[PDB]
């Protein structure tokens, strides 16, 4: 990548900012975004798993639990085909789904968990806190035979790292999980700025996280979309920049599309595509 491709790129960001278009593309996005059926999530005994009854996974993408009894949570398969990469997203758990939380962290084999929001918004409990605090790092998920204990936390200004042991009680194999808590991501809303935001993406990927050598590293905010989909669209368009043989031909309009072919609602605002873009174009230069 040269830097006419940075040219063009910051260019057209102000382009499009000057003359705030954000509004006009998001517009588009929403109106063409796909729809699929969502059966499973809709089924009555799935009530008491979904927090909104607006936000459902498709059933094409679903992540289904190994179990038997119900295979149901709701979280979604995101698999970007020329960037080479799977996303797990999800909504916050509740409080009864931070067993089947975990049980799909296992059986993914993922190795790091995003989060992206805050375990109280706007003064109601938008993800139950399904990690350990100092005072009690051990836990053991009900109905489930997984222990998390909380090995390390780093708080920072803007985020917050840890490391988690999750162990399989029945064969005792032990695995060690990173959460990447972005602390200050206000919801509907953007990170303080890209720089903030880029740190914290690039530590993901410093951390293995990302890599094909471990299972979907698992995403969520409160529903799993707005705040999710802005950390997706950001890393996989600058993966796709990387990869091209023209960064410039990265088209984000048709990649938000695609992503949302695996679940709905992905990006909330136009703010939020706008700053996407913006940490897109911003990161290029790293
Ligand atoms: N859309 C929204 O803001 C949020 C989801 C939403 C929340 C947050 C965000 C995020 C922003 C961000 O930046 N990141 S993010 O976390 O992803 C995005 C979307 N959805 C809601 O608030 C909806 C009511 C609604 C429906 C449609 C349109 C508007 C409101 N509320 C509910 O679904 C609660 C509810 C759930 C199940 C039932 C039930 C029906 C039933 O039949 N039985 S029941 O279980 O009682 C009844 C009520
Ligand atoms: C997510 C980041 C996507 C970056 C895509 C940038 C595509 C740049 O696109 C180019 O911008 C130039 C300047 O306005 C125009 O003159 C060119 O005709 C246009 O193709």
């Amino acid at each position: 990548m040269h830097h006419h491709h940075h040219h063009e790129m910051e260019k057209e960001f102000e382009q499009i900012d000057k003359s705030g278009s954000w509004a006009a593309i998001y517009q588009d996005i929403r109106h063409e975004a796909s729809d699929f059926p969502c059966r499973v999530a809709k089924l009555p005994k799935n009530k008491n798993r979904n927090r909104y009854r607006d936000v459902s996974p498709f059933d094409h993408s679903r992540i289904k639990l190994h179990q038997e009894d119900n295979d149901y949570i709701n979280a979604s398969l995101i698999k970007m085909e020329e960037a080479q990469r799977s996303y797990i997203l999800t909504q916050g758990p509740l409080p009864n789904t931070c067993g089947h939380f975990w049980e799909m962290v296992w059986e993914q084999k993922s190795r790091g968990v995003v989060m992206l929001n805050r375990v109280m918004e706007k003064g109601s409990l938008k993800c139950a806190q399904y990690w350990p605090q100092k005072e009690e790092k051990e836990m053991i998920f009900e109905d489930t035979n997984l222990k998390l204990t909380l090995i390390s936390e780093d708080i920072k200004s803007y985020y917050t790292v840890r490391q988690l042991e999750l162990e399989n009680l029945t064969t005792q194999e032990t695995r060690e999980i990173l959460h990447f808590h972005y602390t200050t991501w206000p919801d509907f809303g953007v990170p303080e700025s890209p720089a903030s935001f880029l740190n914290f993406l690039f530590k993901v990927r410093e951390s293995g996280s990302l890599s094909p050598e471990h299972g979907p590293v698992v995403v969520h905010c409160s529903a799993g979309i707005g705040r999710s989909g802005t950390f997706c669209l950001a890393d996989t368009c600058l993966l796709l920049m990387d990869k091209r043989k023209d960064p410039s031909s990265v088209d984000i309009k048709k990649v938000l599309l695609e992503m949302r072919k695996f679940r709905m609602g992905l990006i909330q605002t136009a703010d939020q595509l706008r700053f996407s873009y913006l940490a897109v174009i911003e990161g290029a230069k790293f």
